[PDB]
């Protein structure tokens, strides 16, 4: 039981799509968690394996699982710039306004990394553009700081 | 070995100092890693358990271990504001200029979080104040963006 979950974590990290499918067919715990509170979905969202993300979600993966830093799969995909994964997660119910241990939402992180299309997707999905991180910054502020004035204008939602 | 390493990871995360000591005496791998490539030292640095950090380092923990995001224990301690742990890690050989997957060094992270004393410590320890992250930002730039006049002057040339 522990064993199949560990195998699934390893397969998700390694991007082994067919192994993920067989492990799921054999009853592996889709929400197996390691010491960092990382789940298979976190690993797949970090590395960018879109088919694995979709397979895990189809099999009941917790789309809003938070690791020990409060980081969700959506945070990871938004930070890494994985556009397709951001969209899949959102369509399968990811909480667009989840916040990590710093009060950062996925919108803050995408703005910080300058991922303009992801920022726009998150707005479209209902991200609270007025949300402030623990220090008072909005995605608008971050975009100004990063010289992305055009994106800041869109973030105003006017 | 997987068992003992997993037990050590769990004891480090939980802050169980005597259990950490006993597990290591019984041969647990001080550099055991989970799926995130987190080691016991990462967990102890994140949570802020200074004695466990010290015990792990006494037993040969890799002070520069990097997780799957390129994050070292010093990055975690610097972000969390764990002054004592930052100091212990540096004294035991942590690379003050290690960078994560975003090119962030510990100095960038401490500057972003406004941890003035940690910024000063990192400078004293040889932090490269001219280090740029993946987006061209130095710690000085971050302090300006945050309106942190005190930190900006500390970092100004």
């Amino acid at each position: 039981h522990s064993d199949l979950g560990k195998k699934l974590l390893k397969a998700a990290r390694a991007g082994q799509k067919d192994e993920v499918r067989i492990l799921m067919a054999n009853g592996a715990d889709v929400n197996a968690t390691d010491i960092w509170d990382a789940t298979p979905l976190h690993l797949a969202a970090l590395i960018g394996h879109a088919e694995i993300v979709a397979v895990l979600l189809e099999n009941g993966a917790d789309v809003n699982a938070s690791d020990i830093t409060g980081t969700t799969p959506l945070h990871l995909a938004a930070t890494m710039g994985h556009d397709e994964i951001v969209l899949i997660l959102l369509l399968k119910g990811a909480d667009v306004n989840a916040y990590d241990l710093n009060g950062a939402t996925p919108l803050h992180l995408a703005a910080r990394m300058g991922h303009k299309r992801i920022v726009l997707v998150l707005i479209l999905a209902g991200a609270d553009v007025n949300a402030q991180d623990k220090f008072g910054k909005t995605a608008f502020d971050i975009s100004i700081d990063n010289g992305n004035e055009d994106l800041a204008k869109i973030l105003q939602k006017q």
